[PDB]
């Protein structure tokens, strides 16, 4: 697994992207890795944004589905021709595989500025593809044409005139025993179409947020490598920054900093990472009853921004968010930890990361397990509209 070591680049909060080739012959693009969408998308016309595209004019074996596709975001929208081509991931597995490309020929907001991504990678289920389930994602495809174990992992690690650089690992078809320290812990993987867990506790220091479990996973509780931050929902990021404050309470931060829209500047090295709390998510473990926590530290939740002006200080951004699409586990807690996608065995395995930011006192933990008796059920069941009910699936 050696050759996938270090195959993720970027900036920090823009993505990490892994490089893909598409066509005959292979035209060389940087695609995002994400988690909370099923579909490949490349950028096939011009845009501000792309420094290069995907021309399909110039591919042996590119096919045109004569099918076009539209996916809006809550942020973000793209729209494109869809199609088929040769695909692979040079330092990934050695495999060429026929897949479906959805070449983005107009969009809005999508791409970021100097992210250095043409394309999106979503590693998520058929059931949130577009138009629709019949459309093959990538994943899917890797495994039915060739050997690859229905596996993947990813270790995605942290960091004054261009944005922090990031590093990182996707390894598909395993689990590399090097990218990690202590035991890997498994939470089931609610429904196969976005990578849903189920939070049964959180806890801001050891001291527990005290509501009903099932709002910890309104509307949904998801994994997405495509999300900087832990976005919550709004009484859960209420009540997180209502307590994150109250241990943080010797300085007074501005509101600005809470929402997300301003930094805070202490003199480089001085930063006093000791007054600001822990966040524990109490994950579903494997056995009913058991669950295991994955604690994460302020050097991920406070990421970190060179300004140009106050080059001197050591300036942060508090990357916890609200979400009105339920909880978003983000970059942000992915950081600490190696992320196994075990779609063979639907589960979501956590362990340390054997390259997350941390100082002398704390660490990011993964421990369990921790009973709970007569627990109730802490997922919640989306209310079923008239046009989710309308659809046929054989
Ligand atoms: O979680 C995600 O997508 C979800 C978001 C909630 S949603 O309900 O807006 C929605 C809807 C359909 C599909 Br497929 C995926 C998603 C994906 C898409 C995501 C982040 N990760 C994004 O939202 N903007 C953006 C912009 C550039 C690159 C990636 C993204």
């Amino acid at each position: 697994f050696v050759e996938m070591v270090d195959n993720l680049r970027g900036k920090s909060g823009q993505g990490y992207y892994v490089e893909m080739t598409v066509g005959s012959p292979p035209q060389t693009l940087n695609i995002l890795v994400d988690t909370g969408s099923s579909n490949f998308a490349v950028g096939a016309a011009p845009h501000p944004f792309l420094h290069r595209y995907y021309q399909r004019q110039l591919s042996s074996t590119y096919r045109d589905l004569r099918k076009g596709v539209y996916v809006p975001y809550t942020q973000g929208k793209w729209e494109g021709e869809l199609g088929t081509d040769l695909v692979s991931i040079p330092h990934g597995p050695n495999v060429t595989v026929r897949a479906n490309i959805a070449a983005i020929t107009e969009s809005d907001k999508f791409f970021i500025n100097g992210s250095n991504w043409e394309g999106i990678l979503g590693l998520a289920y058929a059931e949130i593809a577009r138009p629709d389930d019949s459309l093959e994602p990538f994943f899917d495809s890797l495994v039915k044409q060739t050997h690859v174990p229905n596996l993947f992992s990813l270790q995605l690690c942290g960091a004054s005139e261009v944005l922090a650089s990031v590093g990182g690992s996707m390894i598909i078809g395993g689990i590399d025993h090097s990218l990690y320290t202590g035991s890997l812990w498994y939470t089931p993987i609610r429904r196969e179409w976005y990578y849903e867990v189920i939070i049964v506790r959180v806890e801001i220091n050891g001291q527990d947020l005290k509501m009903d479990c099932k709002e910890y996973n309104y509307d949904k509780s998801i994994v997405d490598s495509g999300t900087t931050n832990l976005r919550l929902p709004k009484k859960v990021f209420e009540a997180a920054v209502k307590s994150i404050k109250a241990a943080s309470s010797t300085e007074k931060f501005p509101d600005g900093f809470w929402l997300g829209e301003q930094l805070v500047c202490w003199q480089a090295g001085t930063t006093p990472w000791n007054i600001f709390p822990v966040i524990s998510l109490y994950l579903m473990g494997e056995v009913t009853n058991q669950s295991f926590r994955i604690t994460i530290l302020p050097q991920q939740y406070l990421r970190p921004v060179e300004d140009v002006a106050t080059s001197q200080d050591d300036c942060y951004k508090f990357a916890i968010s609200q979400s009105s699409t339920g909880t978003v586990m983000g970059a942000v807690i992915m950081e600490g930890f190696y992320v196994v996608f075990d779609r063979a065995r639907k589960r979501i395995g956590f362990a340390v990361s054997a390259c997350h930011v941390h100082d002398e006192f704390r660490t990011a933990a993964v421990e369990g397990p921790f009973v709970t008796l007569d627990m109730e059920d802490c997922g919640y069941n989306i209310p079923q509209t008239d046009e989710s009910r309308s659809h046929h699936h054989h």
